[PDB]
């Protein structure tokens, strides 16, 4: 517990060495108190979600809503000393955020409890403190009972935690209030009446006198306007109030386009001194909402482009992070965006500056459900006591702000429909009221939705309630847009939310079929926008009828970020685990309805081409081209395919826009695919280019690429870089469906943050080393630490080329100067005997995240270097600084021939690649086509081993392969037709007479009122053990599938479950793959079970309800097989021709050390009866060699590791 570091700054923060402990084995007790010991607890820096860092779990209480991931109960600690320079002043513990339900104790007492979950709270901490320079014992209990959100909340203390240390006399807690009331009448004459409100606490044992100066500074640091009130008396123990008025000259106006701030200091003055100084930034702007004219900020008129984000911020959690939370909302910003509507819970304090900063309005929600609550933990249980407490908090934070511009009081609120509904309204109105009056209060609410036709007939209390607040928001009720307006003329309407449409990332099934809620067997939906919920509609839909109407202020489309929790659609799946809403995904990767937006909503031209270009040759492929511009003609492999344009349409007041004779907003073709390159040209009205776009068809994957968004970061422990790891073709083109495993490996001065992808049914744990790739890319993240210097990133995927990418790490005060950060290193990897080549500039980084290229001078690099397979550093010097640059060239290629092996069937050449890979003796894996010599039947049929040649196109080598052999030779068909046999004759363990079990292999299911068809084994008593059913063939061939067809009746239920086994001949065993489906009724049904020697098939069922029968009307199963054999463990093992010395079967790994210098080793292996080994002689001199042994049909398998190595040089 290290003292508290203060340096005379008003706040101080908190979030350095805490202490952890979720509860696991029941209460934990004694932990409240200073006598706990917590040495064995584990050390974390404070702002930290513990339920992201938990894997997910199939049967956790947050089931589906919170994405499967555990919150629970967890313990805080902390313990520390206060200097004796904070001795005799007033301290204050702020918290953020605590999620739910926190006590804090402090010393051992009770300090307090705050139930809700996103409003930030505070206690008195200078008396509990103890003054003797002891250790205090700050303890935070945080009990997230399960069931308490609809989507992924979180858990801990995820925001940041300070102590606020201030005089005796200071500005209370929220104590200033800057307003510019009448400013829209001020601004004509370009000036702006400023008038300060600041609250004075006097905590002090008696009455002083009490001045204030308040003087406003620009944006740039220069004072504008000072002011100091007149002395006035301070009573003790109370919060007195002073008031100023000032003006400011050419005023700059806050705006979207310009977000400008002023920086107002308050100094308080007592006996002639500072005592307290206070900073609050503000903004000089007014905006109306007019029943008519819509939404106008300052004088200019513009529509509410809106996105209703949630507060996870993906791979890192609920956890808090500056630069993630300004990332998201650059890219927000970048799609077209005016403002956020934070949904259903106050905005962090970043998140408002953020906005701020960057330029977008926002609209604050208090409470996601009043007294009548939503899941049983919800805050609807601390209601009716916490809901004053709570909105006064939440406006009186963000009153100052200047990009808020409406309160919102809840949103589909179940009571809103009755009379106490519209008294709490009321009552939440007016407290809100009590604060703020310069912004309007805003309710949204579904229930006016209907049929979602016509314009629906509005509920009593509903109108009430909309009359109370200053702006009504209506959920996917576009059907009353207008309806409302003619009936009600005073209503100032717009869409709260609109367009719940569902989209995953580089996704394109159903290409035509516009469905409603579906769930497909991938779990994922389509990105053509034709999938959306039910009662939602596509972007375009929900685009439209906001684009037509200007009385409507504008709409806030659903989720702008995709989220953890809440898979609509995949309502009970458990894989899915995360929404598909987002327009841009959970790892920050836009879809291409982001791009649909960025043409609606911006300005400047531009042309997305969607779908990628990896299909089938021939088939036809719908490719859709979300531009603004007027026209947009198709060049693929440079044959023009036609020309597309819009109509430059207007509204009814008059406000351009484009959109075809369909009635489309996007321009679409239909092209027949062939491989290559195909080019969108965007041309405006006189035909002139004004942007382009294009989709090349990617090969075989290569290697992995880092990208890294920022490229220099500040060192001040929190700051995040984002890098994209995307695999790619060796053209550079990203393959569009790879999803191999990317492992990261991050050293430096940096750990890494997280991992993501973006995949909504992925249930890959977010805080690990590796992540799957989906559609062709991946993130992680890094953040720095305290110490300057660089963080470097190393990717690798198996067989796959390796990448490395930097990211330099400089102080905060370099942060504000143009100086040298680092310079970026450069991959190379050649041939054998290939000259690398040297880039003639390189990019050099200064420290404000900056700067291009700069001249260089390389070294001579010597022919001895490249002439021979291996690895080496290649340096230069840049002309800018004395810092040396540095190279990296990888030679590798053609050394010694590449061993393959593979097994098959009596007559059936085996399944060998078309494309070889080239795993030479150096460690690299180039792909290229091989032409295998035409195996003989003859030697197919012989039982043992054999060898065949591999001819490689275009390589100074040849390839060889091992082959196994087994059973007998089949076609690629299953089955055309039985003259005749014994084999179809099934037997079961019951079979009642009147339902022949031969039925179900007959073929004829009876589903419908057709003839009978089916099994029974139906009695007058119970049968609740179950039967199994059983079906033999003489076949040697293959198996993929077991079909289940059911019957139900009165009598007779469908099974719970299918266990299947298969017979070899002398015991019953289990199958693999089996993937049964979730029950059902009267429908279809197929297990996946693999490929068997199944000389009986027979699989057991029982009743999915007690006290009834099982049925069923057909049963598939095809062939049969034989088991390999019943092959031993490894046999032999050498190296370089030699015993290993120190192999054995009981030991991990085998050491070898050869004199320094020494050739790589060779090594072979060997295992009884030629049972498949793995073999993978080593490479590279670090390291250590693996190998693994496959014998058998079940789980007998070991792992031989050779550890090469070498002594001394």
């Amino acid at each position: 517990g290290n003292s508290v570091s203060y340096d005379g700054e008003r706040r101080v923060n908190f979030n350095e060495n805490w202490r952890f402990q979720r509860e696991t084995n029941g209460s934990i007790a004694g932990a409240q108190n200073p006598g706990f010991d917590d040495s064995s607890w584990r050390k974390l820096n404070l702002p930290h979600d513990w339920s992201i860092e938990l894997d997910f779990n199939k049967n956790s209480l947050a089931t589906h809503e919170g994405g499967y991931l555990d919150g629970g109960i967890g313990w805080y600690r902390k313990t520390f000393t206060i200097p004796e320079s904070m001795k005799g002043k007033r301290i204050s513990l702020d918290f953020d955020g605590v999620y739910m339900n926190s006590t804090t104790y402090l010393n051992g007492e009770v300090l307090g409890t705050y139930p809700f979950g996103y409003n930030a709270f505070s206690y008195d901490i200078s008396d509990k403190l103890y003054k003797d320079g002891r250790a205090n014992v700050l303890v935070v209990k945080v009990n997230n009972t399960q069931p308490s959100s609809r989507w992924y909340s979180g858990s801990g203390i995820y925001r940041n935690v300070y102590l606020t240390v201030t005089d005796p006399i200071h500005v209370a807690r929220y104590g200033t209030f800057v307003t510019t009331p009448n400013l829209e009448k001020s601004i004509k004459e370009d000036r702006a009446d400023v008038n300060i409100k600041t609250k004075i606490s006097n905590d002090a044992a008696e009455a002083k006198q009490v001045k204030i100066k308040s003087t406003i500074y620009d944006g740039a640091g220069n004072t504008v306007q000072t002011v100091e009130t007149e002395e006035k008396t301070a009573a003790a123990g109370t919060v007195t109030p002073f008031e100023q008025n000032t003006v400011i000259k050419q005023p700059k106006l806050w705006s979207i386009d310009k977000p400008y701030r002023y920086n107002l200091v308050t100094e308080v003055i007592v006996g002639g001194q500072t005592v307290d100084t206070y900073e609050t930034k503000f903004g000089v702007r007014y905006f109306k909402f007019d029943e008519n004219e819509g939404f106008s900020l300052n004088g200019e008129y513009m529509k509410l482009h809106g996105v209703s984000m949630h507060h996870d911020l993906g791979a890192l959690g609920a956890a808090t992070n500056a630069r993630g939370v300004e990332r998201q909302m650059q890219i927000m910003k970048d799609m077209g965006v005016n403002a956020i509507r934070v949904t259903h819970n106050p905005a962090s304090p970043e998140l408002l500056e953020a906005a701020n900063k960057l330029g977008l309005f926002i609209i604050e929600e208090a409470f996601d459900s009043w007294a009548q609550s939503k899941k049983p933990y919800d805050y609807g249980r601390f209601f009716n006591a916490w809901a004053e407490h709570d909105i006064k908090e939440m406006v009186d934070r963000g009153k100052n702000e200047p990009a808020i511009i409406m309160w919102s009081i809840g949103n589909e609120i179940y009571d809103t429909t009755n009379a106490a509904g519209v008294e709490t309204a009321r009552n939440l109105v007016g407290w809100v009221k009590e604060i703020d009056t310069t912004r309007p209060t805003t309710i949204g609410e579904d229930k006016t939705r209907g049929d979602k036709v016509n314009v629906t007939p509005i509920n009593s209390y509903i109108k009430e309630i909309f009359n109370i607040v200053d702006v009504v928001g209506l959920n996917y009720s576009e059907n009353n847009y207008d309806g409302y307006h003619k009936q009600n003329p005073s209503w100032k309407l717009y869409g709260s939310e609109t367009s719940s449409a569902t989209r995953s990332r580089g996704v394109y099934t159903h290409p035509y079929q516009y469905n409603q809620s579906t769930k497909y067997a991938d779990l994922q939906q389509s990105s053509y926008d034709n999938d959306y919920v039910g009662w939602g509609r596509t972007a375009e839909d929900a685009w439209k009828y906001d684009r037509d109407l200007k009385h409507i202020a504008g709409q806030f489309i659903w989720t702008g970020f995709d989220y953890i929790g809440e898979p609509t659609p995949y309502y009970n799946s458990y894989p899915a685990k995360s929404s598909y809403f987002g327009a841009v995904d959970t790892a920050g990767f836009p879809k291409d309805i982001f791009y649909y937006y960025q043409s609606q909503w911006k300005k400047e031209p531009m042309v997305h081409l969607l779908p990628h270009w990896n299909w089938k040759e021939g088939e036809k492929v719908r490719v859709l081209a979300y531009t603004n511009a007027s026209k947009v003609e198709l060049v693929l492999n440079g044959e023009s395919l036609g020309e597309k344009n819009y109509d430059n349409k207007q509204t009814s007041w008059g406000a351009p826009y484009k959109e075809t004779k369909d009635g489309k907003t996007y321009l679409e073709w239909a092209v027949p695919f062939k491989p290559g390159k195909l080019e969108a040209v965007a041309k405006d009205e006189n035909g002139k280019v004004i942007a382009r776009d294009q989709v090349v068809t990617a090969g075989e994957p290569a290697s992995v690429r880092l990208t890294a968004d920022r490229k220099v970061v500040k060192a001040d422990g929190t700051d995040l870089s984002f890098i994209t790891a995307d695999i790619v073709d060796s053209k550079g083109i990203v393959v569009p469906d790879a999803d191999h495993l990317i492992t990261f490996n991050v050293t430096g001065q940096g750990e890494l943050a997280g991992v993501d992808n973006g995949n909504a049914s992925s249930v890959e744990r977010y805080k690990d080393n590796k992540r799957k790739a989906f559609s062709g890319k991946a993130l992680a993240i890094v953040q720095s630490s305290k110490l300057s210097g660089k963080i470097t990133v190393h990717a690798s995927v198996a067989g796959l080329s390796s990448d490395s990418t930097s990211v330099f790490t400089v102080t905060p005060a370099d942060h504000d100067k143009k100086i040298v950060a680092g310079i970026d290193d450069v991959n190379l990897t050649v041939d054998v005997n290939e000259a690398p080549k040297l880039p003639s500039e390189i990019k050099v980084y200064y420290s404000d995240e900056s700067a291009a290229a700069k001249n260089v001078t390389w070294d001579e690099v010597d022919p001895k270097q490249y002439s021979t397979v291996g690895e080496f550093t290649v340096e230069g010097s840049v002309e800018g600084t004395s810092l040396k640059a540095k190279a990296f060239v990888i030679v590798k290629g053609i050394v010694a021939v590449k061993p393959y092996s593979t097994a098959t069937k009596v007559g059936v050449q085996p399944v060998l690649p078309e494309k070889a890979t080239l795993l030479y003796s150096d460690g690299t894996t180039k792909g290229a086509t091989v032409t295998w010599d035409e195996i003989p039947e003859d030697k197919l049929a012989k039982e043992g081993r054999f060898t065949v040649e591999g001819s490689v196109e275009g390589t100074d080598l040849k390839a060889n392969v091992y082959v196994r052999v087994t059973n007998e030779v089949k076609s690629v068909n299953i089955m055309l037709q039985e003259q005749g046999s014994a084999y179809p004759k099934l037997e079961a363990t019951f079979t009642n007479p009147a339902d022949n079990l031969q039925h179900l292999n007959d073929g004829i299911k009876s589903y419908t009122n057709n003839p009978v068809n089916r099994w029974t084994n139906w009695t007058r008593t119970p049968r609740d053990a179950g039967d199994s059913i059983t079906v033999n063939f003489g076949k040697k061939h293959v198996i993929n599938n077991l079909d289940l067809f059911v019957f139900t009746d009165s009598g007779t239920v469908v099974p719970e479950k299918a266990e299947v086994q298969y017979w070899d001949g002398t015991a019953w065993k289990d199958v693999e793959n089996l993937t049964q489906p979730s029950p059902y009724v009267v429908e279809k049904n197929e297990l996946t079970f693999d490929a068997v020697a199944t000389e009986k098939l027979k699989f057991h069922l029982t009743p999915s309800v007690k006290g009834k029968f099982l049925a069923l009307t057909e049963a598939e199963v095809y062939a049969d097989q034989i088991v390999m054999g019943e092959t031993a463990k490894l046999q032999s093992i050498t190296v370089n021709g030699k015993a290993l010395e120190g192999f054995d079967h009981a030991k991990k790994n085998y050491e070898l050390v050869l004199p320094y210098g020494s050739e790589l080793p060779k090594i072979e292996a060997a295992a009884a009866d030629n049972a498949t080994v793995t073999i993978l002689p080593a490479f590279s001199y670090p390291g250590t060699a693996k190998l693994f042994v496959t014998s058998e049909d079940g789980k007998v398998t070991t792992e031989y590791s050779i550890g090469v190595s070498t002594e001394e040089p």
